RNA sequence: AAAA
């Protein structure tokens, strides 16, 4: 079971390729933000939705509606949905409003739930990134997780332990948790790459 | 002297916007990232805009081609360029490609660097929320339980001086200064009048809400 | 790539 939270633009579409992709289930909630007043195309591409969504045994949406004037006072309207949706948090960037998306993708990451974003080229081409990714480049790591990574950095992959010269474990399984390394030789990913380079 | 970064799609208008509403100087860093190959719109978007630069005495903008395969791909080739930005860095997520915009998003954020970001309304409407690196840094801190009591009641009060503050807190007055001022460089609180009451603002609502 |  999971969370669908997206705003709606003049297009239906791009809201179905997303409940098919991850394969929505019925039991899943689905939560449509959209901008106060609801405009004629956003009114149409919901009763749209609406009907093919009947169709195909989706979770029915429930649509809130909101002002955007303010970045505070939208955010708050933002927040107070966001804690009433069970985790992950499913979202794509893709359609609606650049402000809503904005709101949407800043509440959830200060929320701290779990979520995955999705962001299409158009409407071929995505990228995603989670909770995990988030968090692994915001964390204030220490000089001992520090200077252990600009060694795997340096040496690019227990010959690792008559380095920094310790046992032989524990911070490993830590530091494979935030996805920033894998593991035989104990490989860096691109996202450590990234790790690296914000704190060098 | 200040720095913009942002990504350019077919139109130049919300750039010249966003250069005329914050003062732009010819001094400034104006850095455009556009992805790869650049299509002949966003080429003639360029040229329209080197024009009406000129002819206002706007910063030259410099032009960095991104691939966009990966995220942590893309992201690695956004924080280059961020990390030789002069703080603080202007931006506006309205315009060109939806992907890029995220990454100099979350680029910027991640980067611990000084900013504001606008996002404005494509209908063309006056609709315009803005944000900066205190308001995210606020939403995300760590909040100590102690630090909770003094907003809880800054909450319930609607706003108390100092020296009434101190007494219902069981406090120093000396270190309710230290803490209130440690609040104020976030965001969260101001303390306006002639009776110098401490309150919260919107963005404090929104810090406490996120903690129940 | 201005509710795509």
């Amino acid at each position: 079971m999971k969370s669908y939270f997206v705003t709606m633009g003049f297009n239906e579409t791009f809201l179905l390729r997303l409940l098919n992709e991850t394969s929505a289930q019925k039991e899943d909630s689905l939560v449509i933000v959209v901008p106060s007043p609801i405009v004629s195309g956003t009114r149409a591409a919901i009763e749209s939705l609406r009907a093919q969504i009947s169709r195909l045994n989706y979770p029915p949406p429930r649509i809130y509606e909101i002002e955007i004037t303010d970045f505070n006072l939208a955010l708050s309207k933002i927040l107070d949905i966001i804690l009433t949706l069970p985790e992950p948090i499913i979202s794509d960037l893709t359609m609606g409003m650049r402000m809503i998306n904005t709101l949407i993708l800043l509440g959830i990451i200060v929320s701290r739930k779990r979520f995955t974003v999705y962001v299409r080229d158009e409407g071929s081409r995505v990228i995603s990134f989670n909770d995990n990714t988030i968090r692994a480049l915001m964390r204030d790591y220490s000089r001992e997780e520090m200077k252990l990574l600009n060694v795997l950095y340096e040496t690019k992959g227990t010959e690792l332990a008559k380095m920094l010269d310790k046992s032989e474990i524990n911070k490993i399984a830590e530091l494979k948790k935030f996805g920033i390394l894998t593991q035989r030789k104990v490989e860096l990913n691109e996202l450590g790459l990234n790790v690296i380079k914000l704190n060098k």
